[PDB]
């Protein structure tokens, strides 16, 4: 039918999309900064639609439960139609890829290692090989999905301990996460998307280390439910900002401009 | 209707396709190895399909003539029903991606820069502040494209100098780019994507390097003319070879096994 205002799904993740401070001063699409919402007003004027940022009610990216078979997160928003698009750091995963659209990915990471300075930790085999220092990850994600599901000896090693570990080594949020390694004087390692990790060395208190080489080889795409009219423009608009140079200059915009930790 | 066996489009280029040194000896699919002749066996597998490797006969990627509008290479087998599907290091494009479909990418890669070892340059920024040493790339690909479209200053500056170098700087087959740069005595520079130029450094007689950071950022898909009924097929298929390691495995298979400048 006619062009209608498009319901925009995204979640609060330093540097994709966070509130001003001042946000309680602010209104609708204003009250909220970051590389997902200049990539979100980039997008809406490349197709010509109207939209409105709304953060996602449970803080979840998606994971479907296995006894329900319910979709939460974004992932959810999209599958039970509460959402037009998804505009975020969301990972182009098969088991998402079957129940929504995802562009062409505007973003590579892989699966990274953050330590607190001066861990004697360097790489995956590193943490799985040692009991000392406890390692987790994200709840409701890709990260916790690839060890779940990994054949690879030593991922389903560190597998085999996360998911039995006590007190429990997941997280909620990324900043939970964070403060976990902050805070645990080197006894806690956490496992997040590269970009994410990348983000966080480079601000204060300048603490943080990525190690090692990434674990796998992805990408983050914008997503939209099955079969949604906006799936094609929407990809269309992805390869344009590539090429360009729009993606780079919101990297560096976000990343490098944000870094308050030196050179 | 029923299934047929499936015409593959791919290109010589090394380490995705390669002769074998034996082939005339040889028949079929058997006359080839590689990367993507590894893929190609995967994606077939997985999609359950039978095929045959078909050589590109006009040696290109594919770009449109500005006159006639004619694509050539494999993009124009795709385009006029030559062939079915393209497993081959195809990058993936705006121009491209509206008159075929592509996969979600299986490897990532950026344009770079090659170099004779001892070469005084570590940057585009440095070939394009000097003429002493010339520098192109290859004809009929995304490449070229990039120098030609390019709105970035450094890029303008570098396009501006080879579209009317004399004699040409441009090339055929990355092949000859990568023989001029090794029998120019370090006053010819090879502008190629980061994937070649790393094999390459890796091969006899060990006379080449990459240098500087990559000029952009993107992925080759496995294409498909537009509707294609393999298209979703083969793009779950891309996912799932992602996901179960195998992109990883052939990438160290071709590249870091067939290293032989040592550590
Ligand atoms: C035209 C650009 C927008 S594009 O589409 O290339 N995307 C732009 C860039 C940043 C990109 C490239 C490849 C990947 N990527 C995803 C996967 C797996 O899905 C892999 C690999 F190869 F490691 F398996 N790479 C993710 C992001
Ligand atoms: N980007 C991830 C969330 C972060 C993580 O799992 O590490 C997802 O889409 O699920
Ligand atoms: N992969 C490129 C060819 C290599 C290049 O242009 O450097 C293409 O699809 O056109």
């Amino acid at each position: 039918g006619a062009n209608k205002t498009v319901v925009v799904t995204t979640i609060l993740e330093s540097p994709y999309v966070m509130m001003k401070k001042n946000h309680e001063m602010l209104e609708g699409n204003e009250r909220y900064e970051g590389y997902c919402v200049d990539l979100a007003a980039e997008i809406a004027k490349h197709c010509g639609f109207k939209y409105k940022l709304t953060i996602v009610g449970d803080g979840k990216y998606g994971a479907r439960d296995a006894d329900t078979k319910i979709w939460n997160g974004m992932v959810g928003e999209l599958v039970y139609g509460k959402a037009d698009i998804a505009i975020a750091p969301l990972t182009i995963t098969l088991v998402r890829e079957e129940v929504i659209d995802f562009s062409k990915p505007f973003m590579s990471l892989g699966i990274s290692i953050m330590i607190k300075k001066g861990t004697p930790i360097e790489s995956a085999e590193d943490l799985s090989k040692q009991t000392e220092i406890a390692y987790g990850t994200l709840d409701s994600g890709s990260t916790k999905e690839f060890f779940r599901r990994s054949k690879i000896a030593v991922f389903d090693k560190m597998w085999t301990y996360m998911r039995s570990a006590e007190p429990s080594v997941f997280v909620r949020t990324t900043a939970e996460g964070v403060a976990r390694v902050r805070k645990s004087k080197g006894k806690y390692a956490y496992l997040l998307e590269s970009t994410m990790n990348e983000y966080i060395e480079q601000r204060k208190p300048c603490d943080t280390m990525k190690v090692g080489g990434n674990l796998d080889s992805k990408g983050y795409g914008i997503a939209t439910p099955k079969g949604s009219s906006l799936g094609t423009p929407v990809n269309l608009a992805v390869l344009k900002l590539s090429e360009q140079g729009v993606l780079d200059k919101l990297k560096n915009k976000w990343w490098y401009d944000k870094g308050e930790c030196g050179a």
